[PDB]
């Protein structure tokens, strides 16, 4: 059976990564379930490198921010005439901003982010119910649908959010995430009493290297030595075009430190299965993704080093503090190292 957990943990010990399932699905226990995508992404093989990077700096060389810029204010079809520039630097970062204080469209370029966005694009991505953040709910999961907006398919909507990705430049996985904001994303802080709900696809695009793509974990800082971030590449779009795009800190590859074969996923589920066997207590769980990351450690210098992990995506219906028996689900997430095995702490 298809659905049996022995047979699960087979399929995912492969010895060519490519032939592994997208997705498992299997009852360990009562309370344990897996209903799981498998993320291998453009990785042709078991064995990966770990390096040094560099962080991209999109402000500090004008020339660079001003390039970039170009490149966001022609996503959004920004009037580049109208728009009025303002600049400040805070701590030795340089922030630019591009306001059309009339259609109220921006662009704002700083060290480690840069986002341009519409008056429409900001509020169906960050005024209404959708959310980018994997913690502490997933909220975007609900908006993961098949439905076709009106104005363009989600096929030509992806031709035209890889397209763009590729104008700036920036090397991506050949999957990524389709959020569907209909109705369903209702606004729930308008500016004004004109403003309403407006159908928009957001795309997850994610920057990688040797086709792998960084870290898609919530920030932990005490794991990676700064205040990472998830990396998504947030590409929206409406009936008049991209309306928001929010690009997360770049890294650029300055040299192999090593390289290794990683442990095939059977490994780390058989691992984190006998891990969540233990937190049983705490609640119902079911692990929703398993995946192949690079995650970065902050060294020193704006220079970090840059090594594959298996994440493992799960959730928790956790007791509320405070009742008797009302419960949440709680989006967690568990990290290996994918050469040793090595379960990182998750506080
Ligand atoms: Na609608």
């Amino acid at each position: 059976d298809l659905n049996d957990y022995e047979n699960v943990l087979n399929s995912l010990d492969e010895e060519q990564i490519g032939k592994l399932p997208q997705n498992i699905k299997c009852v360990v226990n009562d309370k344990l379930n897996i209903d799981s995508e498998i993320n291998i992404w453009d990785a042709t093989s078991y064995y990966v490198k770990s390096g040094k990077v560099k962080a991209i700096n999109f402000s500090e060389n004008k020339d660079k921010c001003y390039d970039l810029m170009e490149k966001l204010a022609k996503a959004i079809n920004l009037n580049k005439d109208v728009c009025v520039q303002s600049h400040r630097s805070e701590n030795g970062n340089e922030i630019y901003l591009w306001d059309n204080n009339y259609t109220q469209d921006s662009i704002a370029i700083r060290n480690d982010s840069a986002l341009a966005e519409t008056h429409d694009g900001k509020l169906a991505v960050s005024a209404s119910k959708f959310g980018t953040y994997y913690s502490p709910f997933n909220d975007k999961d609900k908006f993961r649908t098949d439905k076709q907006l009106m104005f363009m398919s989600a096929e030509e909507a992806e031709e035209l959010a890889v397209k763009t990705a590729k104008e700036l430049e920036i090397n991506v996985c050949e999957k990524n995430e389709l959020y569907v904001l209909d109705d369903k994303n209702t606004l729930i802080f308008p500016e004004d009493d004109t403003d309403k709900q407006n159908d928009t696809y957001v795309f997850f695009m994610f920057p990688d290297v040797y086709g792998i793509p960084y870290s898609r974990c919530p920030e932990n800082e005490a794991l990676t030595g700064y205040a990472n971030q998830e990396n998504h590449l947030v590409i929206a779009m409406d009936e008049k075009g991209i309306s928001f795009l929010d690009i997360p800190p770049l890294y650029d590859w300055v040299e192999t430190t090593e390289t290794g074969e990683i442990l095939h996923p059977s490994s780390i589920l058989s691992k984190e299965v006998d891990k969540l066997k233990k937190y049983v207590t705490s609640g119902d769980i079911e692990v929703s993704e398993i995946s192949l990351e690079y995650m970065l450690f902050a060294d020193k210098n704006e220079t970090y080093d840059i090594k594959p992990v298996w994440v493992v995506y799960y959730y928790q219906n956790q007791l509320v503090t405070g009742e008797n028996s009302y419960t949440q689900k709680m989006a967690l997430y568990d990290v290996y190292d994918a050469y040793t095995g090595e379960e990182y702490r998750i506080q």
